[PDB]
C-alpha cells in the first residue's frame, strides 16, 4: 500500500527515536542514505543536535527491500559498537517509513579521500598516514571477525572517513543473495566488484573470514596507489583467466617490500595460509610505529 508495509514493525525501546527529533537533509548516496540532524540522540543531552546518516527505502521499494533493511538493522544491533565501524545510533520504526540512523562520515569514502590527496599533475599523505589508515581498517575487520561477521564486499568504497580522519567500515550487515550477484554489474564509479573477491568466493561462492582477508589485500593495494583501480581495463572473463594462472597485481610505487609482502600474503592461493585480521593488526601496529611521517 504505497510505502506502507503489509506487516508492521515491532517496537524496540532500546533504539527508538521519535520522528520529530530527526531533521532530514540532503542525499549522501543512492537508495537511499541522507544526512540529517538528530535532536537529543543522547537522552542525557536533549538540547544537542548530532549530524547523522539515515538509511531509508525509496518509493519504488518492495516488502523484500524492507525485509533487507530490517535485517541490516537487526544485525547491527547484535554486532555492537566499535570505533572503526559505522555504528547503529537509532531507528524510527513506528507510524511512518522505516529510518535506520547510523554514523555520519563527513569526508566520504576512502577511495575518493585518497584520490583527492594525490600530488597535482588535498594536503598530501605521509607514509605513516597511509599505514595508519590500513591499521584502522584492519582493526575494524578484526572486531567484525571476532563477532563472526563476514563482510563479503570489503573495499575502499565501503570504508568511510570521519571529520577527524577515523576510518569506519560500512555496509558489513547487508543481506546479499550471493547466488544472484551480477558478475558484470559495476559500481557507480564504473569498476567491477569481482576484482576484490577471493578465487574461492568468485569461482565456488565460498565466503569466509579468509576471503575477506583477500579483499583486504586488494584494499591495501588501493591505499598505496592512492585510490588506484585494480586490474584496469580487464574484463570479467580475462580476470578469471588471470586468477586461474595465479596472476597477482604488481607492487605499487609508493610502498615498501614489507607491505607488498603483506599484500601477497593476503592473496595466498591456499585460504588457510593467509594471515588473520588479528595478525594483520599486530603487524601493521609494528609498521606504523617504525614508519616515518617524514618528521
Ligand atoms: C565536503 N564533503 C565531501 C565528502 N562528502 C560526503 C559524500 C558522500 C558521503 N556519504 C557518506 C555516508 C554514507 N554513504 C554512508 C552509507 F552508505 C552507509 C552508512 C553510513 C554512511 N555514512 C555516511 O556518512 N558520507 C559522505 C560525505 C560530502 C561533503
Ligand atoms: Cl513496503
Ligand atoms: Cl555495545
Ligand atoms: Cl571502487
Amino acid at each position: 500500500v504505497a510505502g506502507v508495509s503489509e506487516y508492521e514493525l515491532p517496537e524496540d525501546p532500546r533504539w527508538e527515536l521519535p520522528r520529530d527529533r530527526l531533521v532530514l537533509g540532503k542525499p549522501l548516496g543512492e537508495g537511499q542514505v541522507v544526512l540529517a540532524e538528530a535532536i537529543g540522540l543522547d537522552k542525557d543531552k536533549p538540547n544537542r543536535v548530532t549530524k547523522v546518516a539515515v538509511k531509508m527505502l525509496k518509493s519504488d521499494a518492495t516488502e523484500k527491500d524492507l525485509s533487507d533493511l530490517i535485517s541490516e538493522m537487526e544485525m547491527m544491533k547484535m554486532i555492537g559498537k566499535h570505533k572503526n565501524i559505522i555504528n547503529l545510533l537509532g531507528a524510527c520504526t513506528q507510524d511512518g517509513p522505516l529510518y535506520v540512523i547510523v554514523e555520519y562520515a563527513s569526508k566520504g569514502n576512502l577511495r575518493e579521500y585518497l584520490q583527492a590527496r594525490r600530488p597535482p599533475g588535498e594536503e598530501q599523505l605521509s607514509s605513516k598516514d597511509l599505514v595508519s589508515c590500513a591499521y584502522q581498517v584492519a582493526r575494524g575487520m578484526e572486531y567484525l571477525a571476532s563477532k563472526k561477521c563476514i563482510h563479503r564486499d570489503l573495499a575502499a568504497r565501503n570504508v568511510l572517513v570521519t571529520e577527524d580522519n577515523v576510518m569506519k567500515i560500512a555496509d558489513f550487515g547487508l543481506a546479499r543473495d550471493i547466488h544472484h550477484i551480477d558478475y558484470y554489474k559495476k559500481t557507480t564509479n564504473g569498476r567491477l566488484p569481482v576484482k576484490w573477491m577471493a578465487p574461492e568466493a568468485l569461482f565456488d561462492r565460498i565466503y569466509t573470514h579468509q576471503s575477506d582477508v583477500w579483499s583486504f589485500g586488494v584494499l591495501l593495494w588501493e591505499i598505496f596507489t592512492l585510490g588506484g583501480s585494480p586490474y584496469p581495463g580487464v574484463p570479467v572473463e580475462e580476470l578469471f583467466k588471470l586468477l586461474k594462472e595465479g596472476h597477482r597485481m604488481d607492487k605499487p610505487s609508493n610502498c615498501t617490500n614489507e607491505l607488498y609482502m603483506m599484500m601477497r600474503d593476503c592473496w595466498h592461493a591456499v585460504p588457510s595460509q593467509r594471515p588473520t585480521f588479528k595478525q594483520l593488526v599486530e603487524d601493521l601496529d609494528r609498521i606504523v610505529a617504525l614508519t616515518s611521517n617524514q618528521e
